[PDB]
C-alpha cells in the first residue's frame, strides 16, 4: 500500500514549489521535510503520497473533548501513516503516538525585532512595554501553560490573560508581528524556525538568549504501527551517513540572504 | 526484582566518591548517570544496584567472532537488566539493544593542550607533527572507521595505522597523554568529555573547531525488554521538568574550576 504521509506548509521544512499549479502529487512540495521524506521512503522500501495536515495545526488535546487535532490527530484517527514533520517530541504525544530518535534538535528561543532592548526569558518577564506571545495548538503554548519555573510561570500568567491576544495561529503571522510592531513585541517560537527567519530578508530579526529548554522532532507513526521500526533505524542511518546535517545546512544557510 | 544496572567510570557521569573508604552498595558513587538512575528508578518504581561493567568498555563487535563486549554485551548476554551511562545511541547498537530517547546531546570534538596550533579536524588531517587519536571499543573510532567523508577518511587511514598506537583504553588515558605531550598529541573525544575536562584543573586543555557530528546518549535496555518503555517515558518526562538540565548544571558548570 502507497504510505500516506501527513505533513504541514512550514518553512523551510515544506513550501509550494514556485510553479506548483503545473506539478502533481508529492512533485508539488520542495524543503527539507520534502527532501528527507523521499529518503526515508527509499530506505524503508516503501511508496507514498504527501498530503498537508487538514486543519494546519500540530496537534493538540481539546481539554474537555478529549479530541485529539492536527497531525497527531490524522494519526490517532487512522487519516495518515506516518507524520514527517517539525513535530516537537512530548511526553503527552509519546502516549498517543510513536515517535523515532529525533532527527533534528531545537529549544523554545526569543525572536526579537533588531535594537529592541531584550536579552533574555527573565528581561521578558520583568516588564510590561514589550508583548510577547506564542504559537497556538503547539508545544511551546504547552510548555508555558505546563510549566513550575518561575520565570516561565510568570510569563504564561502574562500571556494566557493579555488582550489583544499574544497568540498567533501560525509562525508567518508571529514573524509579521515582530516586523510590524516596532519592537513592542517578541515571538516565542522554536529555535530552527528563529534560525531561518533571521537569515532571511529583510534581515530585520533576530533571535536572543540562549534556548528554554533542549529537545527534538522526531517522525511519528500510530502506536505500534510496524512503520516505526524501519523509520527509526532509517532516521539513524542517514543521520550517521551525514544527510541530516547536509540537509539542514542546504535548507538554513546554503540559502542564507543574510 | 532489584534492576541490575550496568555503568562506567567516566567523570563526570559516574565517580567513586571521596570519602569512599567507608560506603557500601550505590553509595559508594556520584555523579550526572548516579543521579539519574535515583530519577529514572524513583518514577519506574524500581529497586536497583549500580555494577561498574566488568571490562571497562562502553561496547562494540569483533569483527571475527561477533561477540559484543562492554556495556553493549552485558545487555546483550543477559548479565544486566539496564544501562545508564554515557552510552551513544547508534544504528549497529540500535539494531541489537533499545535506547530510550537521549538524554543528553553530543558530538565529537577535538580536545588541544592550550597553544597547540590546531583549529580543526582539517587542520589535523593536513599534518603530521601532531599525533591524534581516538577511545578503543567506542562509537567515536567507529565514526571515523566508517567514514566516508574525505577530512575523516583521511584521518582514519592515519589512525589505524600510527605507531606508536593513537588509541586509547580509557577517557582519563587520553587526557593524560594530550597533558603530557606537550602539544604533540590531540585527543578525538565527545564535546560533552571535552568540556567537562576543560573546566577542570590544572586547566591546561580546551575544546578547539566545531563538533564533527550531532548525536545522543540513550538508556539502553535489552531488547524487547518490558522495562524499555516505562524508562524512555520516565526520560522525557524529566526532560520536561527540567531535571535533566538541572542535573547537566550541576555537574558541568556549578563544579567550574577555570
Ligand atoms: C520529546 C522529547 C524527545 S528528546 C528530549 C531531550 N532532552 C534533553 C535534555 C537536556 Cl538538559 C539536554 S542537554 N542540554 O543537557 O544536553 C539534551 C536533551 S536531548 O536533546 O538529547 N533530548
Ligand atoms: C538517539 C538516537 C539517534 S539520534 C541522531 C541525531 N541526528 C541529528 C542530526 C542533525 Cl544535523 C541535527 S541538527 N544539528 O541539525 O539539529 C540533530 C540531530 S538529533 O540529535 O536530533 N538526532
Ligand atoms: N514544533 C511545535 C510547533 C511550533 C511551536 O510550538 O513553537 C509542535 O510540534 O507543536
Ligand atoms: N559515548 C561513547 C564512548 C566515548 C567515545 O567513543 O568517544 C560510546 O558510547 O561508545
Ligand atoms: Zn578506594
Ligand atoms: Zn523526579
Ligand atoms: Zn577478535
Amino acid at each position: 500500500k502507497t504510505v500516506v504521509v501527513t505533513t504541514i506548509l512550514e518553512s523551510p521544512y515544506v513550501m509550494m514549489k514556485k510553479n506548483h499549479e503545473m506539478l502533481e502529487g508529492n512533485e508539488r512540495y520542495e524543503g527539507y521535510c520534502v527532501d528527507l521524506a523521499a529518503e526515508i521512503a527509499k530506505h524503508c522500501g516503501f511508496k507514498y503520497k504527501l498530503t498537508i495536515v487538514g486543519d494546519g495545526k500540530y496537534g493538540a488535546r481539546d481539554a474537555d473533548t478529549k479530541i485529539w487535532n492536527g497531525m497527531v490527530g490524522e494519526l490517532v484517527y487512522g487519516k495518515a501513516d506516518i507524520a514527517i514533520a517539525p513535530l516537537t517530541i512530548t511526553l503527552v504525544r509519546e502516549e498517543v503516538i510513536d515517535f523515532s530518535k529525533p532527527f533534528m534538535s531545537l529549544g523554545i528561543s526569543i525572536m526579537i525585532k533588531k535594537g529592541t532592548p531584550i536579552e533574555s526569558a527573565e528581561d521578558l518577564s520583568k516588564q510590561t512595554e514589550i508583548a510577547y506571545g506564542t504559537l497556538d495548538s503547539g508545544s511551546t503554548k504547552e510548555f508555558f501553560r505546563r510549566s513550575k519555573i518561575a520565570v516561565f510561570d510568570k510569563m504564561w500568567t502574562y500571556m494566557r490573560s493579555a488582550e489583544p491576544s499574544v497568540f498567533v495561529r501560525t509562525t508567518a503571522e508571529g514573524v509579521a508581528r515582530v516586523r510590524k510592531s516596532k519592537g513592542k513585541y517578541a515571538y516565542l517560537l522554536e529555535s530552527t524556525m528563529n534560525e531561518y527567519i533571521e537569515q532571511r530578508k529583510p534581515c530585520d530579526t533576530m533571535k536572543v538568549g540562549g534556548n528554554l529548554d533542549s529537545k527534538g522532532y522526531g517522525i511519528a507513526t500510530p502506536k505500534g504501527s510496524s512503520l516505526g521500526n524501519a523509520v527509526n533505524l532509517a532516521v539513524l542511518k542517514l543521520s550517521e551517513q551525514g544527510l541530516l546535517d547536509k540537509l539542514k545546512n542546504k535548507w538554513w544557510y546554503d540559502k542564507g540572504e543574510c
